């Protein structure tokens, strides 16, 4: 009893929608969310926006599902509105489609919750369900979805953590052994006040092979890669407008192919799935420093792995940048301007 | 061996200082930070600022130590400058004191890193050490420490996560069991796009006593409270200008004293140590619903625990607010407006 | 609704009781366990047994509660039989007492589950409740509780992990800084194929103070102590008849008193609560090892801390042993010899 | 310098070898272990033994690497002795092969550590390196490797946690939706005093999709499987002679093929890699009980999934057992006799 229904494109979902839904859910015993999609309209919206990746219907479903995880009276549905006139001219076919969708899903709504004053009479006259206006003057939040899509980094405090991955500009740094990748990633995450992701390969090697790579085999090489992804998902979930990644899947695929002689289908699937906004490739220019934790001191093998990284980066058609400064300070500076140019703010 | 020294009040530490220190540390083999303090001056600065809690010398040492955890060439020292003329009249006694401080600490600095163009000649002529200017035009960051102290919620992206606990306005919600504390805390953390801390008591009970409180004893009551603190430290470390706390130490003292007959010194020390900016107290207005897990379903026991909570809140002289609305939506609105008044954002 | 009741002192609980309870609970909607205790009888049983620590009524309640944590239809109660007639007269007063106890606890049992052939007719005669015999020939398990109490290390596979802490012979190793405690504890845990507990203080310092001890304060010194306990609870929960502990609460109390001038009530409460079967004290025979973390390089301070450890060990009247061999191999041999003697079983 | 070398096939490694190696490592600055292998001899040894799975050279390397993880002065190598007459007549070419291996690996041994009285003069004559006898009377451990291979469950306390996975008899239980297999796995782990592994799919669904499977996609179906393996590795690492597994990879393959319409190469690779000693198939005897979390309440879908499970089990040539008894107590009993027959220890 007392069923509440919220309609919305939710593209993207922001804290105004959250405030609306959580003001509505405290007033009803069960709240149903129905989000409609159209492939061409959503594709155009993504094209004209500043999102890093294009969401799919399951991805936006995941947004809404992760937002209300600890609220047990909220259900989520996705609806298809192909072959319909756009708003506000397709007010007849859309209503019939939504009525059929509710009939299929068994929903018997009693109240419709909305924050548009002109849309309420239209809802009442078509869907025949009484509507309740929540925050009609937009006192809690005044920012609109278009302003968020155009400039997300100025309204960063209104974007939930589940919606953040499609707005975070992820930076992947690649480099040879003992090239200073980890310290550079840490410094970049520090000055930018954001998160970072470490190379899961070293963690896996120590926590499963006692710290030696002699016992590494083909079947292991697909855990590492997948484990690496579990770090990336973390760094992008809590980033401050930018996240930094210590190593790509190109490097793990390269290690797998060079040691075991054959590729791995799931690492290639991850390569295809995971696309990075900016990729930075360091060089082997820095002289070798003896440490004691790695006996692979030969620079010929380093150059061979670097060249194989270049060719495998070209194989998947992945764009990257090269930094050639021997000194660490200049390389840090150049990475700073690269990130700042990626941000899109000029001098 | 190419020693670099940075001087600073660092009160509070912000991303401009971080950028300075990490531009300096990549250029030297070892960077020493010397932080001078004066009790009365720092007390006045805290009084005139908007910080939630007053930092101590160990607390700011902890700031600087947690910032550069993964940078292994940075050392931190604290120095006392009592009985010295303020800047810039005290350019002679301070220099002698700081020189004696390096003498006692064994530092032999070679370079001093600073971002003040006017201060460089005094450094050169007093300490006899060449100075290096880093970002003299403040291109990377232009915000000053005073602007952060006066209005920290507008420059929130420049405050590190180690310095954040002394700026986050922590809200503690108190209420009886099965009164809706958890859902309210979750909703407040959702609409405000911030973190929250759950009641560690339930977690401890399930993970150590099989989910029943019959096996609870006096010596257990000091684990729970301390464990509760480990949640609070998390919520304030990642908050979006405000953190929400599900239960205070007053409640665990209440349970301990009512079930065991005696208090516990450590949880009282925690009460003294942990001070909250806003405390909200709910009522027993909501009717009891049979759950099969609590035998104290009578409203008499609930009222007794509520009155004991009130008297123990008065015993420690802790101010709080009372919300009496039976409906959930009105209570949520009252909590929202209380938090908004606490924010202080004027119109 | 189809209520089953199981009686027993469960002192200690073993896998025969577990098998009986699982077989009973697979056949009833809810199973109630009622365990009776008598102070003098239980004290005598503990005295004549080989348990390391004496359980209390809450401790045995915790055993039974942690055993059936994921079985949601099992309840647990404790009953008092003081002022009781001597055996075998204890079949009439005990029946009245249990009937009354079930009266205030509201239980209305329908079946009594037992594994005694002769006790069943007396149960039927006194309690008036039909009894069901489970495994009357003891096919699944034949070992009795007395054999477990006398020799627990020969029937180690029948003792649950919740009951194990009162049978594990915990060994605590104490020694000066950089004396080799960690490697010795690891070797002892390796050759004995068991668990160990690391010093939580180092972990806390690195994970909360950036790895330096300057930011350590009085209020911190309690967390460390409690954290240390959380390691001990782990090591004893999975030990192979013996668990090894890297540091006692005497050392953390010593550090707190030396660096603060006052003790801590909760560390003293932990000292009183936590009693170790064997305590081993090492010497300062090995030369100090430079690491870069300690400014107290003088051996005078090391000897002062060692003497303070001795005096604080004597203050609470805690017995210990001294190992004085300079070489590591002989010290390992002496530790093995001491542990083997403390086992008490020669072959 | 003081280099020490230990020889042995370590097939399997037991606590006598650990005691030898850790008595030798305290006496030398660096210890080297060299495992010689022969494919046919090792295959015959595995055939005549009672191991559940056949180790490979990397697997035994992993044993030795994980055992001495926290001992930093131990290195591990593998050596090939193809075309060698067995001991003790192949004492001539074997010495030359080991000398060449020393030359390749750069080892310059100073002492050889062994526990054989007759081999010491032979070692001195051939390898020309002084030998040290450790525990020649086998006082600490007297059990031999052959006794462990023939009967591992009577010397279970001598098998390290790294070697245990190749001796644990893993049991995998398969059942329909809401068939109660988790409680059965828990009961079996309880009465056998061992570990178990839960279905990682439910955990992944709640922790990544808000608790609903609507947002499940093809690329997700490969994390779940991998995550499931991470549970299995745990359960077998701490098992008491037997580990219980809640779900196989056949079920996740079934779900992936049924919903997404296509298989996944990595889950098939896991199927090939992970072979279980006993597989138990639970059918749909128990009637479906409505809960509100699954809308496929019809038994037709359950029957279809069971039939697809059967055909995919037959496709991979995996043997299994069907338990059709309705009673939960009877099914628990039947699983008990199945596990006991697998144990092979009769009356
Ligand atoms: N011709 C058509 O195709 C048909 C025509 C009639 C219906 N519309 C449908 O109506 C649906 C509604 O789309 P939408 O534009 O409203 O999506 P939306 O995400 O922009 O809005 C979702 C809801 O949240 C409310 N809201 C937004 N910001 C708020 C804030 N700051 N505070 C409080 N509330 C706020 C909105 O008033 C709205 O009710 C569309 O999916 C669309 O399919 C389309
Ligand atoms: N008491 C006296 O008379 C004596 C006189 C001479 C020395 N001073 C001492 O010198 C110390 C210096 O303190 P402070 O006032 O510089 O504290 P501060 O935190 O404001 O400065 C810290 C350092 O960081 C630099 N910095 C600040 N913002 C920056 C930004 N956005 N980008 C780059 N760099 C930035 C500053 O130039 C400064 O060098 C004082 O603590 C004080 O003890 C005092
Ligand atoms: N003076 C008297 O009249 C008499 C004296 C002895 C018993 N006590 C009463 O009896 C109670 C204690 O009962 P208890 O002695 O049976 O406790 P118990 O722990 O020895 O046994 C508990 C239950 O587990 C069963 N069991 C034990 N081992 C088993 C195995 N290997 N397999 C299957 N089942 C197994 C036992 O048959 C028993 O039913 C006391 O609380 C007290 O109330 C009174
Ligand atoms: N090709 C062949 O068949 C044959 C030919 C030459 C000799 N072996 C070679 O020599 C080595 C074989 O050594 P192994 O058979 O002794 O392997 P092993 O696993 O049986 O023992 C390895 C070492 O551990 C010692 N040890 C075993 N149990 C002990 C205990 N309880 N306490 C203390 N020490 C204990 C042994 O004395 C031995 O030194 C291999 O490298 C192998 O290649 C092979």
């Amino acid at each position: 009893k007392t069923i509440g229904v919220v309609f919305g494109k939710f593209y993207p979902l922001h804290t105004g929608h959250i405030y609306l839904i959580q003001r509505a859910c405290s007033q009803v015993d069960e709240l149903h969310i129905i989000m409609g999609f159209d492939d061409t309209r959503d594709r155009a919206l993504f094209e004209d926006s500043a999102m890093s990746q294009q969401p799919t219907v399951p991805d936006r479903l995941r947004w809404l599902l992760q937002t209300f995880k600890y609220q047990k009276n909220i259900r989520i549905h996705a609806f298809n509105e192909e072959g319909m006139e756009p708003y506000p001219h397709g007010w007849d076919v859309w209503s019939n489609g939504i009525k059929k969708f509710m009939a299929e899903k068994g929903i018997q709504p009693d109240l419709i919750y909305t924050s548009e004053e002109a849309d309420a009479p239209q809802y009442m006259e078509h869907l025949g369900i009484e509507t309740v206006l929540v925050d009609p003057k937009r006192t809690f939040m005044s920012i609109s979805g278009a302003q968020i899509r155009e400039n997300p980094f100025r309204y960063w405090e209104y974007i939930p953590t589940e919606v953040k991955p499609f707005f975070v500009r992820t930076v992947a740094i690649l480099g040879g052994e003992s090239s200073g990748k980890s310290t550079l990633v840490n410094k970049l995450a520090n000055i930018f006040n954001t998160t970072s992701a470490w190379e899961y390969g070293r963690d896996y090697v120590f926590s499963h092979l006692g710290g030696d790579e002699i016992a590494l085999q083909y079947s292991d090489y697909d855990k590492i890669a997948l484990g690496h992804a579990q770090y990336i998902d973390f760094a992008v979930k809590y980033a401050n407008k930018v996240a930094f990644i210590d190593t790509d899947f190109v490097t793990t695929q390269a290690f797998c192919k060079k040691y075991e002689g054959r590729e791995h289908p799931f690492v290639q699937a991850l390569i295809d799935e995971y696309r990075f906004d900016l990729v930075i490739l360091l060089e082997n220019n820095t002289p070798w420093v003896a440490d004691g934790l790695r006996s692979l001191g030969s620079s010929v093998d380093r150059k061979e792995f670097q060249n194989l990284l270049v060719e495998m980066l070209e194989e998947n058609n992945i764009e990257f940048v090269r930094v050639e400064e021997e000194d660490y300070d200049s390389r840090f500076l150049r990475c700073v301007e690269l990130v700042r140019e990626m941000m899109g703010e000029q001098r």
